């Protein structure tokens, strides 16, 4: 009934800029993650990730980013 993936909004955060393509590539290596697209804003990045089976931090840890964008949610 309900979606099979979620959708959440990261924030690209690094000391050195970087293309999407590299960002792409860090979270396709991680399981867990579906998509990956850069959108027309201010450094944001919107992912379809399955919160169920991927850890927030395994995230942050291939790239430092913030990994929070404005306005999102969280269930706990």
């Amino acid at each position: 009934a309900g979606h099979m993936t979620d959708t959440l909004f990261l924030t690209v955060t690094a000391s050195l800029t970087l293309p999407w393509d590299h960002i792409q590539s860090t979270l396709l290596k991680t399981k867990g993650v579906t998509d990956i697209k850069i959108y027309p804003q201010k450094r944001t990045v919107a992912v379809t990730i399955i919160p169920s089976i991927v850890n927030a931090n395994q995230i942050k840890e291939l790239v430092p980013e913030l990994s929070l964008d404005t306005g999102t949610l969280e269930k706990k």
